[PDB]
Protein backbone atom coordinates (compact mmCIF):
# COMPACT_ATOMS: atom_id res chain seq x y z
CA UNK A 1 0.00 0.00 0.00
CA UNK A 2 1.47 3.34 -0.80
CA UNK A 3 2.66 5.69 1.84
CA UNK A 4 2.09 9.70 1.43
CA UNK A 5 2.90 12.08 3.76
CA UNK A 6 1.71 16.14 3.55
CA UNK A 7 3.78 18.84 4.74
CA UNK A 8 2.16 21.78 5.99
CA UNK A 9 5.07 24.64 4.81
CA UNK A 10 4.06 27.63 7.22
CA UNK A 11 6.87 29.18 5.52
CA UNK A 12 7.43 31.19 2.01
CA UNK A 13 10.83 30.29 0.45
CA UNK A 14 13.72 32.53 0.52
CA UNK A 15 15.52 33.37 -1.76
CA UNK A 16 18.69 30.64 -1.10
CA UNK A 17 16.57 28.46 -0.37
CA UNK A 18 14.66 28.64 -3.90
CA UNK A 19 17.59 29.17 -6.01
CA UNK A 20 20.27 26.57 -4.16
CA UNK A 21 17.54 23.31 -3.70
CA UNK A 22 14.62 24.69 -5.35
CA UNK A 23 12.09 25.36 -2.39
CA UNK A 24 11.48 24.22 1.15
CA UNK A 25 9.47 21.25 -0.41
CA UNK A 26 12.57 19.71 -1.28
CA UNK A 27 14.56 20.62 2.23
CA UNK A 28 12.04 19.15 3.62
CA UNK A 29 11.61 15.85 1.36
CA UNK A 30 14.94 15.43 1.25
CA UNK A 31 15.72 15.78 4.99
CA UNK A 32 12.62 13.44 5.69
CA UNK A 33 11.65 11.39 2.59
CA UNK A 34 12.41 8.06 1.65
CA UNK A 35 12.49 6.71 -2.01
CA UNK A 36 8.39 5.67 -3.07
CA UNK A 37 7.05 7.80 -0.94
CA UNK A 38 3.91 10.52 -1.98
CA UNK A 39 5.21 13.97 -0.47
CA UNK A 40 2.23 16.52 -1.09
CA UNK A 41 2.82 20.08 0.13
CA UNK A 42 0.50 22.45 1.19
CA UNK A 43 1.46 26.84 1.73
CA UNK A 44 -0.36 27.02 4.70
CA UNK A 45 1.14 30.52 5.27
CA UNK A 46 -0.56 31.48 1.80
CA UNK A 47 -4.05 30.04 3.02
CA UNK A 48 -3.62 26.74 1.22
CA UNK A 49 -4.88 23.61 3.10
CA UNK A 50 -5.27 20.03 2.62
CA UNK A 51 -9.39 19.00 1.96
CA UNK A 52 -10.53 17.86 5.25
CA UNK A 53 -12.08 14.64 3.50
CA UNK A 54 -8.25 13.83 2.48
CA UNK A 55 -6.64 14.06 5.75
CA UNK A 56 -7.32 10.15 6.40
CA UNK A 57 -5.03 9.24 3.25
CA UNK A 58 -2.20 10.41 4.53
CA UNK A 59 0.51 8.44 7.15
CA UNK A 60 1.87 11.15 9.03
CA UNK A 61 2.22 15.07 8.58
CA UNK A 62 5.22 17.28 9.02
CA UNK A 63 4.62 21.05 10.15
CA UNK A 64 7.33 23.34 9.39
CA UNK A 65 9.30 26.53 10.55
CA UNK A 66 7.90 30.31 9.91
CA UNK A 67 8.83 33.53 10.35
CA UNK A 68 5.21 34.02 11.92
CA UNK A 69 4.30 33.68 15.60
CA UNK A 70 2.51 30.80 16.73
CA UNK A 71 0.18 32.86 19.19
CA UNK A 72 -0.94 35.26 16.35
CA UNK A 73 -4.24 34.82 15.44
CA UNK A 74 -3.80 35.31 11.39
CA UNK A 75 -6.41 33.41 9.69
CA UNK A 76 -4.17 31.15 8.08
CA UNK A 77 -2.66 30.34 11.68
CA UNK A 78 -6.37 29.89 13.02
CA UNK A 79 -7.17 27.24 10.08
CA UNK A 80 -3.58 25.28 10.57
CA UNK A 81 -4.73 25.25 14.04
CA UNK A 82 -8.33 23.90 13.79
CA UNK A 83 -7.16 21.37 11.35
CA UNK A 84 -4.02 20.06 13.83
CA UNK A 85 -6.73 19.93 16.31
CA UNK A 86 -8.67 17.34 13.45
CA UNK A 87 -5.92 14.92 12.63
CA UNK A 88 -4.70 15.15 16.47
CA UNK A 89 -8.26 13.51 17.39
CA UNK A 90 -7.75 11.23 13.93
CA UNK A 91 -4.06 10.07 16.23
CA UNK A 92 -2.65 10.72 12.59
CA UNK A 93 1.50 11.24 12.94
CA UNK A 94 2.57 14.79 13.43
CA UNK A 95 5.83 16.10 13.33
CA UNK A 96 6.19 19.78 14.40
CA UNK A 97 9.49 21.89 13.66
CA UNK A 98 9.69 25.05 15.28
CA UNK A 99 6.69 27.22 14.49
CA UNK A 100 5.05 23.43 14.65
CA UNK A 101 6.26 22.32 17.95
CA UNK A 102 4.72 25.79 18.82
CA UNK A 103 1.77 24.68 16.99
CA UNK A 104 1.15 21.56 18.34
CA UNK A 105 1.67 22.65 21.76
CA UNK A 106 -1.16 25.41 21.41
CA UNK A 107 -3.70 23.53 19.84
CA UNK A 108 -3.30 21.53 23.57
CA UNK A 109 -3.40 24.18 25.72
CA UNK A 110 0.23 25.26 25.87
CA UNK A 111 1.30 29.14 26.07
CA UNK A 112 3.87 29.80 23.34
CA UNK A 113 5.39 33.77 23.36
CA UNK A 114 8.64 35.22 23.28
CA UNK A 115 11.53 33.16 25.15
CA UNK A 116 12.34 34.42 28.46
CA UNK A 117 15.95 33.93 27.84
CA UNK A 118 16.01 35.42 24.47
CA UNK A 119 16.44 33.86 20.51
CA UNK A 120 18.89 32.11 18.89
CA UNK A 121 20.85 31.77 16.09
CA UNK A 122 22.80 29.06 16.08
CA UNK A 123 24.66 25.26 16.60
CA UNK A 124 23.40 24.62 19.68
CA UNK A 125 23.47 20.94 22.06
CA UNK A 126 20.43 19.71 23.13
CA UNK A 127 20.25 17.23 26.63
CA UNK A 128 18.43 14.24 26.52
CA UNK A 129 15.90 12.91 29.24
CA UNK A 130 17.02 9.73 28.39
CA UNK A 131 14.62 8.30 31.86
CA UNK A 132 11.76 9.50 28.72
CA UNK A 133 13.19 7.11 26.01
CA UNK A 134 12.67 3.38 25.58
CA UNK A 135 16.44 1.58 24.20
CA UNK A 136 15.27 0.77 20.32
CA UNK A 137 12.60 3.33 19.94
CA UNK A 138 12.79 5.95 17.47
CA UNK A 139 15.84 7.47 19.20
CA UNK A 140 18.62 4.34 18.88
CA UNK A 141 19.09 1.78 20.28
CA UNK A 142 21.72 3.83 22.59
CA UNK A 143 20.42 7.17 23.13
CA UNK A 144 22.71 9.76 23.59
CA UNK A 145 23.37 12.05 26.55
CA UNK A 146 23.70 15.21 23.75
CA UNK A 147 22.69 15.99 20.25
CA UNK A 148 23.52 18.92 18.04
CA UNK A 149 20.99 21.11 16.39
CA UNK A 150 20.72 24.10 14.52
CA UNK A 151 18.48 27.02 16.53
CA UNK A 152 16.67 29.42 14.49
CA UNK A 153 13.95 30.96 16.86
CA UNK A 154 12.58 34.02 19.26
CA UNK A 155 9.92 32.52 21.03
CA UNK A 156 9.50 28.85 23.20
CA UNK A 157 6.58 27.03 24.87
CA UNK A 158 6.44 28.85 27.78
CA UNK A 159 3.65 26.61 29.55
CA UNK A 160 3.74 23.17 28.45
CA UNK A 161 0.59 20.60 28.35
CA UNK A 162 0.30 18.48 30.65
CA UNK A 163 0.00 16.08 28.28
CA UNK A 164 3.28 16.37 26.70
CA UNK A 165 6.39 14.43 27.83
CA UNK A 166 9.59 16.39 27.54
CA UNK A 167 12.37 14.92 26.06
CA UNK A 168 15.00 17.36 26.01
CA UNK A 169 16.02 20.74 27.24
CA UNK A 170 18.77 23.18 27.77
CA UNK A 171 20.10 25.57 29.55
CA UNK A 172 18.11 28.49 28.38
CA UNK A 173 15.00 26.50 26.94
CA UNK A 174 12.92 24.21 29.20
CA UNK A 175 11.34 22.69 26.10
CA UNK A 176 13.72 21.52 23.41
CA UNK A 177 11.77 18.45 22.57
CA UNK A 178 8.44 16.63 23.71
CA UNK A 179 5.85 14.30 22.66
CA UNK A 180 2.26 13.80 22.99
CA UNK A 181 0.51 10.34 23.08
CA UNK A 182 2.57 8.71 20.66
CA UNK A 183 1.55 10.05 17.71
CA UNK A 184 2.83 14.22 18.37
CA UNK A 185 6.14 14.70 18.05
CA UNK A 186 8.01 18.20 18.37
CA UNK A 187 11.33 19.71 17.60
CA UNK A 188 12.27 23.57 18.93
CA UNK A 189 15.66 23.33 16.55
CA UNK A 190 15.28 22.54 12.35
CA UNK A 191 16.87 19.55 11.68
CA UNK A 192 16.26 20.34 7.97
CA UNK A 193 18.55 23.43 8.05
CA UNK A 194 22.37 22.97 7.22
CA UNK A 195 25.25 25.63 7.53
CA UNK A 196 24.48 27.04 4.29
CA UNK A 197 21.03 28.13 5.02
CA UNK A 198 21.87 28.79 8.75
CA UNK A 199 24.64 31.30 7.44
CA UNK A 200 22.36 32.78 4.88
CA UNK A 201 19.67 33.82 7.47
CA UNK A 202 22.49 35.56 9.35
CA UNK A 203 23.46 37.63 6.83
CA UNK A 204 20.60 38.62 6.02
CA UNK A 205 19.24 39.38 9.28
CA UNK A 206 22.27 41.46 10.03
CA UNK A 207 22.37 43.27 6.84
CA UNK A 208 18.61 44.21 7.95
CA UNK A 209 20.21 45.79 11.40
CA UNK A 210 18.10 43.32 13.23
CA UNK A 211 21.39 41.91 14.99
CA UNK A 212 24.86 43.56 15.86
CA UNK A 213 27.91 41.99 13.69
CA UNK A 214 29.43 40.74 16.59
CA UNK A 215 26.49 38.04 17.56
CA UNK A 216 26.57 37.72 13.68
CA UNK A 217 29.90 36.73 13.80
CA UNK A 218 29.29 34.69 17.18
CA UNK A 219 26.35 33.08 15.67
CA UNK A 220 28.77 31.23 12.63
CA UNK A 221 31.62 30.77 15.41
CA UNK A 222 29.33 27.93 16.32
CA UNK A 223 29.45 26.23 12.93
CA UNK A 224 32.81 26.68 11.62
CA UNK A 225 34.50 23.63 12.89
CA UNK A 226 31.49 21.38 13.73
CA UNK A 227 28.10 20.93 12.31
CA UNK A 228 24.41 19.47 13.69
CA UNK A 229 23.82 15.37 14.32
CA UNK A 230 21.90 15.65 10.85
CA UNK A 231 22.42 11.52 10.33
CA UNK A 232 20.93 11.16 13.87
CA UNK A 233 17.97 13.37 13.45
CA UNK A 234 16.96 11.85 10.25
CA UNK A 235 16.94 8.99 11.99
CA UNK A 236 14.50 9.74 15.00
CA UNK A 237 12.52 11.92 12.83
CA UNK A 238 11.87 9.24 10.22
CA UNK A 239 11.46 6.49 12.82
CA UNK A 240 8.75 8.38 14.49
CA UNK A 241 6.57 9.67 11.33
CA UNK A 242 6.85 6.28 9.53
CA UNK A 243 6.58 4.11 12.59
CA UNK A 244 9.62 2.36 12.12
CA UNK A 245 10.50 1.80 15.89
N1 LIG B 1 8.67 32.56 14.66
C1 LIG B 1 8.88 31.41 15.56
C2 LIG B 1 9.15 30.13 14.78
C3 LIG B 1 10.56 30.12 14.21
C4 LIG B 1 10.80 29.05 13.13
O1 LIG B 1 9.90 28.18 12.97
O2 LIG B 1 11.87 29.15 12.44
C5 LIG B 1 10.02 31.75 16.54
O3 LIG B 1 10.77 32.69 16.24
O4 LIG B 1 10.13 31.05 17.54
Amino acid sequence: EQKRYALFLATLDSEFVKKTYGGYHNVFVTTFGDEGEHWDSFRVVSGEFPDEKDLEKYDGFVISGSSHDAFENDDWILKLCDIVKKIDEMKKKILGICFGHQIIARVRGGTVGRAKKGPELKLGDITIVKDAITPGSYFGNEIPDSIAIIKCHQDEVLVLPETAKVLAYSKNYEVEMYSIEDHLFCIQGHPEYNKEILFEIVDRVLALGYVKQEFADAAKATMENRGADRKLWETICKNFLKGRV
